[PDB]
């Protein structure tokens, strides 16, 4: 009565023995990827309706930090996936709110979502995914799941998933993740398809004019890009249930196998005085008021210092930010002192011998490189890994004050923190 | 009557299934760290009397690149020496010629040495080690040897490498490399430490005023910083026998043990009409003469195209560099236009639908990753590197011509063209 999960044989993959927290298996387990070192990553984006809030900031930078130390630190060739849920009930209300078209209401908050983005040094992903752009992909992922009898039509032209059917094949669980979180044959059913009101903007389909529902959204996009495994699939923890387990649900009955995901990855929200930031609680802040406050470096600083996975708070009027501060500032400072030191060497007048100061520095160093590596394996411990460099830096601080300088051993050094430092999407 | 190799075991280490060029068993085999990810190198650096030139550009070039593959490509841990020579009987000659004094002729030219090297994006190593600097821990690695009984005292005050003495022993096979290429007891007995001539600069030891011999000196430095154990040394293929051989001897019967080397890569020459480029011959372009007619990226280009263990030829007056150029130019120009494409894309009246064309390129590029892999994999393969990157470009410029643009998809391939050229160390 337990949902099984079958890891990836090591056969032919790239194995870096990193381990991530899976909600599939409530467990930190290792990566392996599906095919060489390829990692197909489907990840849940905004839904596109207002400004792009600072827990928005949370979720995608802490998936931008992942997908920098998955491609640039280990080498892994990601490809990428975001979807805009550009059609959705917040969005209609919106917009007969502001009486603007509900297509014009959505590409211009996507848009300054994708410039928020931006502005915290967030990649874009290989493929965007719309779903006003995807309808007739969708109804025919729906005509598939219905003909392998896993979905039934209403009379009012709604189409809904068929739990109880589902669950009965061995091969499907429903619920993976959250099991005790469980017209309509069932209550627990849920929409593919919602007939639409006339007055609704819809689509065309074999039953009837509708919307998508919006789990059917994600399976469709995702699908269509990447097929029949992912890699890893994300979104913040809210989204495990209804909407990823009912995601792996329709994926499942599409495909008719029994793992549409491999690696289900839920960041933590971000809490403010203990509640979710949330339009509906009045207590946000949008993304671009808080870069009039703070830099990019300061807030990505603050995510660094959050483990991905965990819940953290942010205390506002400058609280939580007030170490991040203090560590953008000793990250500049020791910028400015070893590139000038670099930069103002001069090999004619100097003396190279390796002194000892120079070989405890060095083993420092090296011995820094590895606490790095095993923090990034063990679950993207991003905390430990800056705490790491900062330690360093306080050596090479008192190194480059007392010390005579071996240039190149400065210059290695401070190539490595930028290595480590574009990781982390930090630009000095 | 062979020298035997000991491969490193595996257990423990990063094991990227890299096969290089090994001196030492005259094939090609895996690269096994002999700790964990790390790579202890030391590379012969120049004798320092004069200008520097193209032929000494070619050998630290592709040192450079295969650095910056071990490094930035495949994440190992690099440790590397270069020394410079700055006692030398070329230099001792020149400074009478010159009468600005010995060891200011050697300063001079060593700045300039290194000078050329930033000016080619040549990085420099973690430990520069002069002779000057190192004379006293010479002699005692002399005494050390000495006192394990290879290597005895003439009447004049030299001392000799005893080779019969080192061959007797089982763990010790003298030219390991070369074996068909070999007051002295034997006409094959080699200096450790010379008898100062009147007038040469000169050095105290035990054994009266003298100089370093030559092998000595790369034995000592390199034994210092590193240890009883390299995973590489490098050098031009030239000094493979006597001074690498010799190089091994010394170090073996100082640290008595049988392997002090795991992989020795020699590069090949820059040839010029067919003869070595050689201050001797009066067939040399300098470095500087060089970047007076062409560019960093553009002799970076050249040495690329050429496998860096295989001798090449290079055609003056322009001839091998207008390929060269052509390249250059092309890199240029796809930077130009993809940062337009980017610049001048509108996310707000875009259609972002995953299209045909999209996919086929994106199908390209994870193929040219895997390509490129396997190309760095076989003996740092640069040329054919170099040659998927070129074909990858030209259908990103058709692509970028006709098709709707993916933004997402061409900032990322963007991203991972800047990493390979990174990993070359060209600048666009
Ligand atoms: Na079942
Ligand atoms: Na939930
Ligand atoms: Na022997
Ligand atoms: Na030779
Ligand atoms: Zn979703
Ligand atoms: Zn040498």
């Amino acid at each position: 009565s337990l949902p099984k999960w079958n890891q990836p044989s090591k056969e032919g993959k790239k194995i870096t023995n990193l381990f991530v927290n899976n909600s599939l298996t409530h467990s930190k387990v290792e990566f392996i990827p599906q095919e060489g070192n390829k990692i197909k990553w489907y990840a849940c984006g905004p839904t596109v309706y207002d400004a792009a809030h600072l827990g928005h900031a949370r979720t995608y930078v802490s998936f931008d930090i992942i997908r920098r130390i998955l491609v640039n630190y280990f080498k892994y060739d990601v490809f990428m996936v975001i979807n805009i849920t550009d059609i959705d009930d917040k969005i209609i209300k919106r917009s007969v709110e502001e009486k603007i078209g509900f297509t014009e209401l959505a590409r211009k908050w996507e848009y300054e979502f994708w410039e928020d983005m931006k502005s915290l040094n967030v990649l874009l992903p290989t493929a965007i995914t719309r779903v006003s752009e995807y309808v007739g992909d969708i109804v025919k992922y729906i005509e598939k799941i219905i003909e392998n009898k896993y979905a039934y039509v209403s009379e009012e032209g709604s189409v809904y998933f068929d739990i109880d059917e589902f669950k009965k094949s061995e091969k499907h669980f429903y619920a993976r993740m959250e099991p005790l979180s469980v017209k309509k044959k069932n209550a627990y059913d849920f929409a593919l398809w919602k007939s639409s009101k006339p007055n609704e903007p819809h689509w065309d389909s074999p039953w009837g004019k509708g919307r998508p529902g919006w789990h059917i959204e994600c399976s469709t996009m995702a699908s269509n890009i990447l097929g029949d495994v992912l890699d890893i699939h994300s979104g913040g923890i809210d989204l495990r249930f209804p909407h990823h387990d009912n995601e792996l649900a329709q994926s499942e009955a599409f495909f008719d196998h029994s793992q549409w995901v491999n690696y289900f990855l839920h960041s933590g929200h971000l809490h403010i005085e203990g509640l979710k930031m949330s339009k509906s609680l009045k207590n946000f802040i949008t993304i671009k008021n808080m870069l009039t406050k703070y830099t990019s470096n300061q807030i990505r600083i603050l995510f660094l210092l959050n483990k991905w996975d965990n819940f953290m708070n942010y205390s506002p009027n400058g609280e939580s930010m007030v170490q991040c501060i203090e560590i953008d500032k000793s990250f500049t400072n020791f910028f400015a002192i070893i590139l000038m030191k670099i930069k103002n060497f001069d090999l004619n007048s100097c003396n190279l011998y390796w002194s000892d100061a120079d070989n405890k520095l060095n083993l420092l160093f090296r011995q820094t490189k590895n606490k790095i590596h095993e923090h990034f394996l063990d679950n993207f411990n991003t905390p430990d890994a800056l705490l790491a460099i900062q330690k360093l830096i306080t050596e090479i601080n008192i190194y480059m004050d007392k010390e005579k300088i071996q240039i190149g051993l400065l210059l290695e050094i401070k190539h490595y923190i930028n290595f480590i430092f574009d990781t982390f999407g930090l630009i000095y």
